[PDB]
């Protein structure tokens, strides 16, 4: 299938550069400035990347005019559409108080409440300016509770800009003392934290991988994870940022697993600017300015927008109710996309828990990024170009992020448009035994 | 002396707590959800946070109703004051169109395009969403585009919440490997930088020192700076996330050194959260996703009401021209204060450069925080306390800081409020001699 491959992809650019041409003038002037015309790595693919023009609840508009369904919703930061009038009016009733208020304010202490009665494994936490942001603040939080230097992460695992892991630190990661250990796998989890149990300051997982493509932690894995920091005096902590989504209290809280610190970040500050890091309390006193030894210092942590956007979005739109029920319309959706595949007999599966799913291109039980390293990229190119044709905004990598705003019309939508790419591509993609 | 500061300190900790009830019960509520009620450690000081409820233009309410001139604007990041309309309606009209558009965007190429302008030492940028962030990727850069891993940093440094030095890493500091070196000792910088030459990715310094005392970088230390770095092979990095705004084309163009990098943030996302880092080409091209090794992610870094406010911001109101007048009326001022110091007698001064300045009682040349060693800390908190009595919010740090929308008369007022200050407190200040 290689050489035919290679053609339906020229076809596929071709279709897409032909049909997109102030995109392709945008990325050119653009590409003057920022290198690639890029501010956010995942925003670029080839041979260019569509410039967004507007957006209005789960619709996107492109620079040449192509509305889409948004099945992307900013990574899973845009729960709330791109329009949502509790949203900006929060935003505007802030700003007619005053911006850069320069001192505690009157909005951070709701949230922070919020966020501790929803989340009860969070007692105290400090807000943080991004995702990345908070990652770094608990791990050191970690190193210092605990006074140990050595970090256990995993493999595919993602927590921001500087913390990124194949079997080694990504290029871009602080150095740190890292074990990197493979992702789902318990026997080896417990063998080398106990091990390295005595320099082990903490574990740092998510309980689902988002960005290597929506991968379950197994609860046998997960409870290993507990049990062995636990039994060595290390920390856990759950990064959330993505996880604290795919339920109404996140996704560790429907485990039963109690982490020492969680990380949350995305669609927690209501669309805006966001992080946040907390946990026991006892931990969080190293920060209270008060008593404690560490400094946690920033600009825009605490700022009236994000607090009030936030505060907004988790109370009147994204509820716990609203979580459940966006959860069990993505179950719904999986499934059908699932049954669809298998009834087809495609090498073709969607992975992931509740609104957040991915495409991929391999048969069998997806348990870590190892299994999806020999996928064929073109073929996830071949559907990213199928679904802009079908009016349909995806990602490059096959993340399908559902958000409040989708109706059930999109949805039968997305479903439509997998089933049109298996009828026309099946002589391309892998068949299923 | 010693005795009689304690308790006129005593005395000012009694009137501030009577005086702000509402701020102290919204204390004491908060700090069950966040550590000492707090998020952004410099926001807290004893015995308890105002609380700021309100700000409009340079003026700032507290809960209990106080008003104030600020004299302190978000430190440095809210040049525009708390109420800009230009500011409120880019951010009003940019939600009108959609947030969370994920993707590139009509917006962020035009804020691109008008740093690298403003700024022509930056050939090419990315956005990030701190200086924090801007710093780190920084560095990240440094370090693979040269394959070298040592940092030369300087006492008293700081640049973000993770990259902080006394004369040593803070507790909080990233583990790279840094090498600290004395501010404004050109003899010991030439000597260490060669002696280590093989070694140094980077040398990182801000061209005035924010955060330690506004502290100007002498022209000699400046210049060794660059000479080493260039001699050895290593990148020069100017952190202007403050400096930027010390004149129309920021402090590093006004004394004619040209860094490799350069790292912005604070006022120039136009009060919104904000970060960018940029400089060569050659070392931009390592975040090409074209060609470039390097991956530069982060979900909010891009985002339109950043790019909306950012752009209003410096093209409507903190324009070049603007960045010069406000310099000239903050060396006025300093001017001003100085000589009302040096008439009195006593051990107080103010560094810094123009619309940045901070009081010390200290007597002499302050070239870097180890001159401000010896400081009676109960000082500054009688002056932040003084200042609150005459109307007047400040930093507890003694860091001034002027905003566009400030008067002549509100600067009379910070003058007049010094000069009572001295007068009221001659017994409890260190003489000059
Ligand atoms: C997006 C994400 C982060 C990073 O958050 P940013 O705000 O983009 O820095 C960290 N961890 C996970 C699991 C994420 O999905
Ligand atoms: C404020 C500041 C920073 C950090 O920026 P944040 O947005 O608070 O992370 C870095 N460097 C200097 C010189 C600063 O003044």
């Amino acid at each position: 299938t290689h050489a035919a491959i290679d053609q339906a992809l020229a076809d596929a650019y071709r279709r897409f550069t032909d049909a997109n041409p102030a995109s392709q003038r945008q990325f050119e002037a653009q590409a003057r400035y920022m290198p690639g015309a890029n501010s956010r790595s995942v925003l670029f693919y080839a041979p260019f990347p569509l410039t967004i023009a507007r957006g209005e609840g789960a619709a996107l508009w492109d620079a040449d005019g192509h509305r889409y369904a948004d099945f992307i919703a900013e990574y899973t930061a845009g729960v709330y559409g791109h329009s949502a009038p509790e949203i900006r009016d929060a935003v505007i009733e802030a700003m007619q108080g005053g911006i850069n208020l320069t001192g505690h304010n009157l909005l951070e202490g709701r949230l922070a409440r919020l966020i501790c009665e929803r989340f009860p494994q969070i007692e105290q936490l400090r807000f943080t300016n991004s995702g990345t942001e908070a990652n770094l603040m608990a791990l050191t939080a970690a190193l210092h509770f605990t006074g140990r230097r050595k970090i256990v992460v995993f493999s595919g695992g993602y927590h921001g800009g500087v913390l990124g892991f194949g079997a080694r630190p990504s290029p871009t990661t602080v150095p740190f003392d890292f074990l990197v250990l493979p992702y789902n796998d318990a026997q080896t989890a417990r063998a080398q934290i106990e091990r390295h149990g005595p320099e082990i300051a903490v574990v740092l997982v998510e309980p689902m991988q988002g960005a290597s493509g929506c991968i379950p932690g197994q609860p046998d894995f997960l409870q290993a994870l507990r049990e062995s920091a636990t039994q060595v005096g290390a920390l856990l902590v759950f990064d959330e940022v993505m996880t604290s989504r795919l339920a109404p209290h996140g996704l560790a809280n429907k485990l039963g697993i109690r982490s020492d610190l969680t990380t949350l970040g995305k669609y927690i500050g209501g669309g805006m600017s966001f992080g946040a890091f907390g946990g026991r309390a006892d931990v969080m006193a190293l920060f209270d300015p008060r008593t404690g030894p560490l400094a946690h210092s920033g600009t825009f942590n605490n700022n009236v927008m994000t607090m009030a956007a936030g505060y907004a979005g988790l109370t009147k739109l994204f509820t716990p109710e609203a979580a459940g029920a966006l959860a069990e319309r993505g179950e719904a959706l999986r499934a059908r996309l699932n049954a669809l595949c298998a009834n087809e007999g495609v090498a073709m599966q969607f992975t992931g828990i509740g609104s957040l799913m991915n495409a991929h291109f391999v048969q069998g039980d997806v348990r870590s990024s190892e299994d999806l390293a020999a996928v064929d990229g073109r073929l996830r190119q071949l559907l990213f170009f199928h679904l802009l044709n079908e009016d349909i905004y995806s990602s490059p990598r096959g993340f399908v992020v559902l958000s409040l705003p989708l109706t059930d019309a999109d949805i039968d939508r997305y479903v439509a448009a997998i089933g049109s790419f298996i009828g026309g591509h099946g002589a391309l993609l892998p068949r299923a035994n």
